[PDB]
């Protein structure tokens, strides 16, 4: 049924990209957003950062995917490069794959994302368990991750 | 885990249910509120929290159960100013009341399990056996993670 | 403003303060805090409110007052209760006990008012009056407008 | 101090003369579209008192100083911040300064940074500045407190 999880990125802004290889054995959270949403910036990416800091990468990994589907010209690498730093962020952020004469980028596509923010969930297996469109309660979210850790 | 203490509460009433019996429990995972009415952590905090998981989670997968243990003020904080606390605050959940001891401020499960004071949580599994034991404010985050941990392990 | 009643608390005893008049209260604006001990929206939203009014705007300029009006469950809700809920709470403004009615269970200042139940609060001016009367939650930035507004007042 | 604001631009809204704020309480929440502090807490706040308050009585200005980062935070940047945000209450582009740093507005006003709100009474006069986060309770004493002022 479930389908490997294996993002199109552009390039890797903060961090030496992540084979799947890397990934697999560990719980992975991708947050997709982008910069200037403010679904993403009050809660999605806090919620991440929060995430990263309180669990290790020996059980999660949390990825940003900036997917930029709208304003592109506004919301280029260099101003991610920038927003990253004055926001805080840490964990790995790529950039999702643009494609040539489209508006969605690669990722956001093939996996059919209503829009940002997006959470993508994958267990160890490497295999996508759970895609959510918008705010997520902190307490669903860690009822979710704590149920792919445990599991076997 | 071997030697994970089974969860058993030293209980005087069961002020708004029938009381839950130990065979209830079995099968489900297990969050004992552990609260005082009158303290501000619990009732801001605490007590909301586990209404919110009470509302979220299906009685056959989690329950929840409200325990209060007096230590101080106890003329203030009888069963009946309790009784009214759960309807004040609309709690549907089972509460009981620590079985106090003689002559000691201190009940019976609250020393049972050594703690610090309210509010506190105690988490059980489905076999019974406490893995965890927290005083003081808990994130919703990191509370879900133990739930949902604790939800699918075989 | 010609029509508008004086503040008249009718208080059975003052719990943690000497009493106020409204001589002392003359030349400011005043914040009363209605509330039951336990009610959700008093103890959640209500009384925070009126303790960072206190911490935050100098007695020289508003004075809160608080001010416990049982109308339900009263042998819980004594004077001795409300003096533990005092100390737990850590609440250091001045605290008035609403003066009981007897063979009714609504007190005398919030029968006078009218007051549709706790929380709510009444503000007056710097000459006295009661200008707002308000029931249920209200939001920190209105509070603020319509505090700042009556300090500035002529 | 009558408030005088060196504006480039207004990005959103038709321009707006003193015969506009003449009467009127002034808020300017000063502001980068990168800066957290803004857009967490400061945006959010100005867009809640537009929204609460008559344009009648307050009107609140956005002002975007752009002291860094130049070429990412452009008018054409701010346009899209703004309707990503969904901001509707007027917002100009502070002037800037040929080889400077910092802008006109942000630089008269001696400003400490974003963000920044500055208050001023009906007359026009400037009658506070203040950096940083700012209660809401706060905010609102001070507004009402302009609002009812004789
Ligand atoms: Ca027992
Ligand atoms: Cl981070
Ligand atoms: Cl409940
Ligand atoms: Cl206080
Ligand atoms: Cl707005
Ligand atoms: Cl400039």
């Amino acid at each position: 049924n479930a389908p490997l999880l294996e993002l199109d990125v552009q390039e890797w802004v903060n961090h030496e990209g992540l084979s799947n290889e890397d990934l697999r054995g560990k719980v992975v959270v991708v947050e997709v957003f982008q910069m200037l949403c403010p679904g993403c910036v009050n809660h999605g990416v806090p919620q991440a950062q929060k995430i990263h800091r309180m669990i290790d990468e020996s059980q999660v990994q949390v990825i940003g995917l900036h997917s930029v589907f709208e304003h592109h010209d506004v919301m280029t690498p260099e101003a991610l490069k920038v927003f990253i730093d004055e926001f805080g962020i840490k964990f790995p952020v790529a950039v999702d794959m643009p494609r040539e004469g489209q508006r969605i980028p690669s990722t956001m596509k093939k996996y059919r994302l209503e829009g940002t923010p997006s959470i993508i969930l994958a267990d160890r297996k490497g295999r996508i368990r759970q895609v959510q469109f918008g705010q997520v309660d902190d307490f669903v979210l860690g009822l979710l991750l704590g149920s792919l850790l445990s599991e076997t």
